[PDB]
């Protein structure tokens, strides 16, 4: 298939800040979720997950068509808890119509991983709404209780390499699992965007234990966890390296996490020759709000 980005019509920068604006304006007010970790973490779970069922051998699934909406993709088993990162971005929606779907969710990811203290992700606009036969089958998603063999190759359909694989995993620092959701437990989390996932990797005693759902989970005294694929980064010599790097240079994570997301958010897109540059949005901060 073929995609190619159509810009709302009309719009330019300044649209695009304004519903970043909206967007992070919203994260700031809405801080009880989830036991205060607020709404960022989620929203980047979704901007991923819209995005991560792409297939790059024919173009099927990604960002693009804003597939998410419908109840195929919504009710996927990998999406469950999702459906509060829709629901926080519906009345953004609602403000801003002419936004198309693709282009809210994967945005919503871009303004939560700035918002909470990340990279600078450039982002571009024109993903265009596509009808609900478009929509990708369950079974895209990454399964967790799986090895470094499985993670690498489940990253080549996203046309991502180690580095790009590593580095994206880093977005686990961010909030937590929860045991209705995915079958793994939770405790505590962080709503801050670091390079802390590379360190607690490195760092933390680690125990393999099992959770009340019966599933295998690396757990350490301090409170914190790991999926079997998260650990499976420092079990393989190639990806131990990277993460490694990524442990000791947080700029060059910010970095190489700025290059591999937005790539993931646009895997799929044609954008014309023409079409706009990437937008780098200002924060709330930045700009004084
Ligand atoms: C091997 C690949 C991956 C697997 C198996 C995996 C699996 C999971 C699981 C099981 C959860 C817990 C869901 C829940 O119980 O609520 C989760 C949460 C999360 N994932 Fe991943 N994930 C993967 C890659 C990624 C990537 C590439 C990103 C983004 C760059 C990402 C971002 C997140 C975030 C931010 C959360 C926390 C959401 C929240 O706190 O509500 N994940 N992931």
């Amino acid at each position: 298939l073929v995609h190619v980005a159509s810009v709302e019509k009309g719009r330019s920068y300044e649209d695009f800040q304004k519903v970043y604006n909206a967007i992070a304006l919203k994260l700031r007010e809405d801080d009880e979720y989830d036991n205060y970790i607020g709404y960022g973490p989620v929203l980047v779970r979704l901007a991923w997950h819209i995005s991560g069922t792409w297939d790059k051998h024919d173009n099927t699934g990604g960002s693009y068509g804003g597939t998410y909406r419908f109840k195929k993709e919504f009710n996927d088993p990998s999406n469950a808890g999702l459906q509060n990162g829709f629901k926080f971005l519906e009345p953004i929606h609602k403000e801003f119509p002419w936004i198309s779907s693709g282009d809210l969710f994967s945005l919503g990811g871009v303004t939560a991983v700035q918002e909470m203290q990340g990279p600078k992700i450039p982002w571009r606009c024109g993903r265009v709404d596509t009808p609900e036969d478009t929509t990708p089958d369950n079974g895209r998603l990454p399964d967790a209780d799986k090895d470094a063999g499985y993670v690498r190759t489940f990253f080549q359909r996203l046309n991502m390499n180690d580095r790009e694989v590593v580095a994206l995993m880093g977005a686990h620092a961010l909030g937590k699992t929860h045991l209705k959701n995915s079958g793994y437990e939770g405790g505590g989390a962080n709503n801050v965007f670091t390079n802390e996932f590379y360190l607690n990797l490195l760092n933390e005693d680690w125990k393999l234990e099992k959770n009340d759902a019966n599933n295998e989970q690396w757990d350490s005294k301090s409170g914190y966890m790991m999926l079997p694929t998260d650990y499976s980064l420092i079990q393989d010599p190639k990806y131990l390296s990277i993460v490694k790097e990524y442990a000791n240079d947080q700029d060059k994570f910010f970095k190489d996490f700025s290059k591999a997301f937005e790539k993931l958010l646009e895997n799929g897109i044609t954008f014309p020759k023409d079409a706009p540059s990437p937008f780098i949005f200002k924060t709330l901060e930045e700009q004084g709000l």
